[PDB]
């Protein structure tokens, strides 16, 4: 049930993300407040200047297992997006195709996926690719 090492980690995750954190351009919290399980959070990246994402917020779910941190967290994005490594149907970020989730360490964090992904948005094989009409969500 309670494993000390796991909720300590996503308390002070949940902590880290109730204050200002890294550049400002990403944050996460609990989906649900009452999820005492600390299981469920909602990640945000701030669409990048000067690229196609510009002007627009990007929702995303991540799921904390178990086994979390020693194992990576499950991600997908719930705002509809063209990006490589992300499925254009269904929002679920390919664990192969993001390094911090193919190579995960157990000194990463929501954070760390949040601030990956954001700068992959920005990178050349990203940053021009046309996009969804804006408020369009994966279920």
């Amino acid at each position: 049930g309670v494993k000390v090492p796991r909720n300590f980690r996503l308390l002070e995750e949940l902590e880290e993300g109730q204050k200002g954190v890294g550049d400002g351009t990403v944050s996460w919290g609990l989906e649900d407040d009452e999820d005492m399980t600390l299981t469920r959070w909602t990640g945000m990246i701030i669409g990048p200047p000067r690229t196609i994402y510009e002007n627009r917020i990007y929702s995303l779910k991540i799921e904390c297992g178990p086994k979390y941190p020693e194992a990576p967290p499950f991600v997908r994005f719930v705002t509809k997006i063209n990006m490589n490594g992300v499925n254009s149907s269904n929002g679920v970020v390919d664990p192969r195709a993001i390094s911090v989730l193919a190579k995960w360490q157990n000194s990463y964090s929501i954070k760390v996926v949040l601030q990956e992904l954001r700068r992959l948005m920005m990178s050349k094989e990203n940053m021009k690719l046309p996009q969804p009409p804006e408020g369009q969500c994966y279920s």
